[PDB]
């Protein structure tokens, strides 16, 4: 290893400039097959990396964990071997009764409901995605026939209270955040998720590029898709 | 009149939904005058509102005064009557070595040194620009030939020092602004204007689309005025075609 | 010109060292008008500045624009040019009914609902006017046989939600201001304005003398929306120069 | 007693509505016998009360204890035996180099630096002085011929590391008040205090009035304690003719 | 003096590296005079101390007044002085339904609702006692056949609006204040008192131990403040805990 | 599954009430075997659990993931099938130049250097553990032969930046945390590490005990980059309290 968490080095990465970053550890390998010469690299505690090659290019596939402390480790190491392009994809509850399940939320700027965007920047620097990856994701979502939901995201570090959720052992929500979903409901939030923030205040604040695309599997007031999605976004930006 | 600051009726508009916001009323009729049939609606304090033509649709053009507070009754007043888009137009200095003068830069979001937005929305929220909107105003500057900067904005509630400027009559700035220059600079921020962030997070949390396009007079580390002008009316005739 | 954006020079200010500072540019005429030998100096943006003379003595009347950035830049830039006292005049919202419409609140202190204000001292410094320079306006109101109204005022970065103003596009006010008006209400403060935090602020760290005089356009447990004020600031102006 | 803390009932104070409220509870007899008919009211904790009368009229004295926290309960316990009007007398700290020791300092407002202030509204409300009683303070200095300092005191909830002080066990002072008395200097504070902040913001938001006028024991440009060598009209005989003036 | 405030001199400590801190001057006293040699040393202000021996040892008691800035002035100038080790023994209002008047509550850290405490560090530092002092009071409240109540407890730069009180001139308590005490209770917070936010945060940031324990006073599900009909005090007693717990750290 | 992420069932719990909770799920099997009848449960995303024996009594071993976020599901939706205790055990950066690699801290209270415990309490709430389980802990060294460093331990939502580790791309840190390690070396903090900041504020705030204890593996007076101890620790303070 040449990175203390994720188990790699740079030789490993065969060059890769781009990352695709999903959560779950679990989806790395059905993500790394849709492209070419998909290979393990490693595996330790949430951190599942494949490398695979799309038209050509070595593109790496690493897991973040669930929240913006496991995202802010993966994203470093990665960077520390040459990565400058972060491209989320991921799962996601609508708050909006326009989004339907199934849907494709494209997050360009987030909420910080988190504290890991505080390492990088103070409140006031807006947590918002690389505009040229943003738009090859928009690109691709129109491609595949899909038009997106482009907007702003609630990235919380909780999936119980700072989502509002009510339906727990104590069934208490901190003053904070009671009321909550109905004010980022007025403000025209789409979703809640719980990276995003981390993830586009450390790029920003970096020099490096990030974006996020999301398949809607609830909604708050009633997905193969986008990691095809996601897919065709990097190789856009890699053509 | 039907809104209290602006002195305008909804029937002045002739069903403008979109409106171009300069800082300076005194540039309202030079920017309504390279569109067709240019007329007078009213000028009140800091508030003078044209209405003219682009590609045949009505457009609103309306100063909003220096920062956030000013600029935040022009938009509330002409949301009232129909206006749903905001594009806001100017000058600005840049802080970036690599963004010369001449250089035009297209504000993606912004760093919220203002009072305004939290008016609208707890710090938390960002200050980002409609996707469509700011989508046009790349395709517009790239129509004239120029490779637009887009990026992050620190918009200041000062010019002097939420700017870090330090040429003023005591020279001191306080704690919280000391070396905060070097610090946007860091993070990649390419400019300082006063608008933006109040704009930005007004027109997000209220359902209006705004976006916001200048060019670079002068750079903190070292016929644009036309250009962006030029371009923000490019921008708007594709948002209305 | 000396400075960056009123256009004017040293020179042009016959050695003034106060200043009227109203929010409107379209008052600034009136206000010089009530002194004598009163001169047109630049019209810029939203600051439009005359001179006139009160007692033999030279005033520079420079307007604002509404809220504290315009007032930030009016303000450091006339002290360029050897300003050191500013009385600003303006139009208020009343909050307490018994402050009737036509009546003048003289604000000793803000409550700093701004942002400029931040960007000279941190919050915990308060918003407070100049003694002598109140003293001057308070004189000037019983002088002219009226309440001067002294105490709080709250001064508001916005016209609509910050002052809890909800016959708006989307009738809502965010979390911070829901309840606000009610909570200043109860606290004893007196009105809404949108320039004396920041005017305040900024004069007290930065060394200058402020006050602020307005007259009363609206009250708010009526309704939202809606000459005393400039003889009384013209009057104190006479007062500190005498 | 009336109220829980200070042991007094309404019929003590014998129709008093103005209170002269000093920090400590060693000085209310002194500034009560400036007044007539000095009687003694209670004793209990910190807050030692007498009453007497200013040219006929009925005023209680009242120790605060240092700090915001004793003297809300001071203020509050007070006002509900029907005081109206605070006036504080005090010692302070100097910040700029030219306010002596033995000056007063008149407070027109203060910097909020301490936590009970924010038990009665947020910290963007300011913690200003009444009109009234600062320009009576005011005008019994120049009686006294002292032309006071008048202005903005910064008001702390510590008397060590909030008031930049380094001669103490660990010589620190945590990052937030590292460099703060030059902040306060810069921005033309004239001293330090510790009840000022909490007793003009709890007064302003609940309708009673306050005033505060203090002397200067010490210059902090020059030590950081008084000592011997320290420089030798009291503030005491100030604030007594204000409550005059007010009552008249 | 030695010090600013206190009126005490090192020498008058006779080397005690331990202080007893009530909050009251006039309970210093009778805590003194529970050890050997009981000793008036001075009174100033809110600040009356005494000397005793624990077993031996020198021990000083000494008020510090009500709330975090009196606390802090005490605390510091013991500490020039060379005290070390900080039991602060007090009273306290519960505010869980079945915490009783007349019980014990040794607080292991506090809810952060003064203002001296950030004069120490920022917010996010922990107003937590010492591990040791904290050990030595549950034992104390044990030996005697109290089972205490040890947890979190509402440390409040005001005695009425910042404990949601409402029986007050104006009858309102401000924003953020509003609907506290409720808040508190949901976490199972036990108790507000006026100093122990404080004590904690400067004793833990400067290298010094402290601990806090105090009998309960009045429960506020049931009463704002006590009076006759509330519950009389028992023989269970936070000065003789304390003072127990005194002795076992000395030993 | 009863619960939304961890893929258990009460039954499945066999009436444990405490859990161990690792952030590496790579750890949970080796806890679990330090324990009877070391059974698999699920293995979720981040989220390992075994059930297996102390001293006859059943205790879930189930990780948590790096960071509050992570950890805050996982003790949520344990809570929901009838957990009570959870005792974390971790690695840690020493701050204090006394501290050896290979030494235990147990942590008595954390800096909230994360974001999800305001998730729970506004931040004037203390990160406190509880009394009962720091002292098993506690005594658990002390039967070991080993002296627990009792403190206070910052507890950041980053690895890099927050614990002020300048060796990495940028080699920038943020305003806020430029000089916060000597700010916290200064005031007697003993360590840094990234969950018990959300698991002490979360516990004490629903009604459920924590507590936490950590292997030392690096020192960053000496250097930034640096489980048997910490392990065995935990085990045998879970059976001194449920005994
Ligand atoms: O309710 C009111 C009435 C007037 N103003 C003042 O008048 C201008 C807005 O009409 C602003 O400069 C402000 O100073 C208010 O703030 N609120």
């Amino acid at each position: 290893a040449d990175v203390f968490h994720l188990g790699l080095t740079k030789a490993m990465l065969d060059g890769a400039t781009l990352a695709i970053v999903p959560g779950d550890p679990e989806r790395v390998k059905r993500i790394a097959e849709l492209m070419d010469n998909a290979t393990f690299l490693a595996s330790h505690r949430e951190y599942t990396s494949y490398l695979a090659y799309a038209d050509g290019k070595p593109v790496v596939i690493c897991s973040t964990g669930i929240g913006g402390p496991s995202t802010s480790i993966a994203v470093e190491e990665l960077a520390q071997l040459g990565v400058n392009t972060f491209l989320r994809v991921g799962t996601t509850g609508a708050i909006q009764p326009h989004v339907n399940v199934g849907d494709v939320i494209v997050t360009q700027a987030s909420v910080r409901l988190d504290g890991a965007s505080l390492h990088f920047a103070p409140m006031e620097f807006p947590a918002v995605a690389n505009f040229e990856c943003t738009t090859a994701m928009v690109a691709a979502c129109r491609d595949a026939g899909v038009e997106p939901h482009i907007g702003v995201t609630a990235s919380s570090d909780t999936f119980y209270p700072g989502q509002e959720r009510y339906d727990t052992v104590t069934g208490r929500v901190t003053r904070r955040f009671a009321g909550s979903m109905k004010e980022w409901q007025d403000m025209g939030v789409l979703n809640y998720e719980m990276e995003s923030a981390t993830l586009f205040t450390m790029c920003a604040t970096q020099g490096w590029r990030a974006a996020c695309v999301a398949g809607v599997i609830v909604n708050r007031t009633q997905e193969v898709s986008a990691v095809s999605i996601v897919v065709a976004a990097a190789k856009k930006l890699l053509a």
